[PDB]
DNA sequence: GCGATCAGC
DNA sequence: ACGCTGATCGCA
């Protein structure tokens, strides 16, 4: 019901300067994943190629590194990274469907082409889903069904680009795609397929040195519970603390008792079993997500961990980072910051470098709300997370202790971000009504924030969403409900993503300007991660010094706001070292 | 499969 | 009853 060419080799009109591109890879991660199957539309006509016969032509392989051969995809990233494993070089991507889409509303959730189109009532594709399969059933069809369903995705991206940009300039968001968004998807490519050297006898000695502890103190806990149970159940942990023991209820959840850290930490007067708990979590924690998982998705081989950096997921424009997610890697305690020691430079000789912005959705936020108080702290570099332990515990700066500024970094973004005098309360063991006085005088020297907050509610409820500076959008329908907890989660979504979205957007701006100038300047020097607010790189021993400068100054000159920029780096012998 | 929990930002 | 995530695991 489409017309195309099954063709058996790769023909000159194949090679057109601008053509919609489909290289199919099925399975989720897609490193080192098979492509099944290659789609081109263009002026010419339709065409399906085998990728064993398309791939190893040198017409083809040119035309698919020529960046003067405008290709149209969707979530070209993956179709980059598995050629990448191919050793085949993608360039020339001029329009991403996926990132087209997840600009105009990220709310939609589009992960294939079929969710796209359905946003401009193209419907002649069919889910991926709906051809691919489910779970164990899931399996690539037939040719000829596999053929039509990547032409009818490959004239769909064809036929979607010009309402998708049209849209997009509506918004003032084509530059986003084309400036930012598409170019970052490139360097997300390189540091994915780049991956980061583990080193795996560390990790596997650690595990060992876990399992050990957690024996210790598993025994401790049914010591002291007089009995044994299955410290994980939440029914036996739920029985033991508040039935057998009698500890005080503090919290239920919608299944029972809660024995969240937060209630734990409150029992801690009433009996030690519960910080024995908390500590066989944070060990089994460690064990099974840290050094059984990271080691699970190791490449044997090489010993690099390939993550994948989910960019159109997020509802702020913040990316997730998955399978493993090195984004969330402990540093908090110090047992488990020691994980971080087994991310190790790929080379001899070569260190890893980390860079991250000090603050900087508070600094957003003082721009943007123009608050002439916060504007001047960071104008002073302040820093507002001492600056607040300070005047919550009553002390002196040197007297800020560590855990200090931790809880009072949670007092700032909490605050800002709507948090209630309840919620204040039990964060700081006060009074309701001293939280709320805090909040009051919280206000008094940041008024300009709180009349921003109101505003921009106001604005959300007006417009039906809000953007960041670079002009990402989120929709915020529920911020009209008649339900007073779902219309105040909307709005506290106004306070919110405007800011996380800012900063996610700098940062992106930040790691494009940064790939330009490693190359100008020749470097060696690649980046490996991002993590929100912190770029990581590894480069020879040699290139640390001219990092130091370079680094920082391309990430605070990323966008220019009424308020500085800065930039905290380190660099050392493994990701631990870096910090 | 989902909710609770917890690791990060 | 501050926000944004992903992985594990028990299932009341
Ligand atoms: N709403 C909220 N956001 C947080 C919280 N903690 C971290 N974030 C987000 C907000 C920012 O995008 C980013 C900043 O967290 P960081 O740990 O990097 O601390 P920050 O830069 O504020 O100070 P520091 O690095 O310690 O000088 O992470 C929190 O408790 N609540
Ligand atoms: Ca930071």
């Amino acid at each position: 019901k489409m017309a195309f060419t099954l063709a058996d080799r790769v023909t000159e009109e194949m090679l057109a300067d601008k053509a919609a591109l489909v290289v199919e890879v099925v399975e989720e991660n897609y490193h080192d994943a098979p492509i099944v199957g290659i789609a081109v539309v263009n002026e010419h006509g339709r065409f399906f190629l085998r990728p064993e016969t398309a791939l190893a032509d040198p017409q083809f392989v040119a035309w698919l590194g020529d960046e003067t051969k405008k290709k149209s995809m969707f979530d070209s990233k993956r179709a980059a990274v598995a050629l990448k494993w191919k050793g085949i070089e993608l360039c020339g991507v001029s329009f991403d469907l996926l990132l087209a889409a997840y600009l105009l509303d990220p709310a939609q959730g589009v992960d294939d082409v079929a969710a796209a189109a359905k946003m401009k009532q193209y419907e002649a594709v069919r889910p991926d889903e709906a051809v691919y399969g489910k779970g164990a059933k899931r399996a690539v069809p037939d040719e000829p069904v596999l053929a039509e369903h990547l032409v009818r995705k490959a004239a769909a991206i064809w036929e979607l680009e010009r309402p998708f940009l049209d849209e997009l300039r509506r918004n003032e968001q084509d530059r986003l795609l084309v400036e930012l968004e598409q170019p970052l998807s490139s360097i997300l490519a390189e540091m994915e397929f780049a991956g980061v050297k583990v080193d795996t006898k560390r990790l596997e000695q650690m595990g060992k040195e876990l399992a050990e502890q957690l024996g210790t103190v598993e025994q401790r806990i049914y010591e002291l519970a007089g009995q044994e149970f299955n410290i994980n159940s939440p029914k036996q942990l739920g029985v033991i603390l508040f039935e057998k023991l009698q500890l005080p209820v503090l919290k239920k959840t919608k299944t029972g008792y809660s024995t969240s850290a937060d209630v734990l930490e409150k029992l801690a007067p009433y009996h030690e079993i519960v910080e024995n708990i908390l500590h066989y979590r944070q060990l089994g924690k460690l064990q099974s997500t840290y050094i059984e998982g990271l080691l699970k998705v190791v490449r044997p081989a090489t010993k690099k961990v390939h993550t994948i950096f989910n960019q159109a997921l997020t509802q702020t424009g913040r990316l997730s980072s998955t399978e493993p997610n090195l984004q969330n890697i402990p540093i908090r305690l110090e047992e488990g910051r020691k994980i971080r020691q087994a991310f190790v430079p790929s080379e001899s000789d070569w260190l890893i470098f980390a860079a991250d912005y000090s603050q900087i959705e508070l600094r957003v936020l003082a721009h943007i709300a123009e608050d002439d108080n916060l504007m001047e702290a960071f104008r002073r570099d302040l820093d507002i997370h001492t600056k607040t332990a300070m005047d919550i515990f009553q002390v002196s700066e040197d007297e800020v202790t560590p855990n200090m500024r931790r809880q009072a970094k949670a007092v700032n973004y909490g605050i800002v971000y709507g948090i209630s005098d309840y919620g204040l309360a039990q964060n700081l063991n006060i009074s309701r009504k001293e939280a709320a006085e805090f909040i009051e005088r919280y206000f008094e020297s940041f008024p300009g924030v709180k009349r921003y907050m109101e505003n921009i509610v106001q604005e959300a409820k007006q417009k039906g969403y809000v953007t960041t500076l670079l002009h990402r959008r989120r929709y915020l329908p529920d911020i009209t409900s008649r339900n007073f907890n779902v219309r105040s989660f909307a709005e506290r979504m106004a306070m919110n993503t405007p800011i996380q979205g800012s900063a996610a957007d700098i940062i992106k701006k930040a790691m494009i300007d940064l790939n330009a100038r490693l190359k100008e300047e020749r470097l060696q020097a690649h980046l490996l991660l991002q993590v929100h607010d912190e770029l990581i790189l590894e480069a020879p021993k040699e290139e640390m010094e001219r990092l130091c400068r370079l680094v920082p100054e391309v990430m605070e000159q990323a966008v220019t706001l009424r308020v500085p920029l800065k930039v905290d780096y380190h660099y050392g012998s493994t990701w631990y070292d870096a910090k």
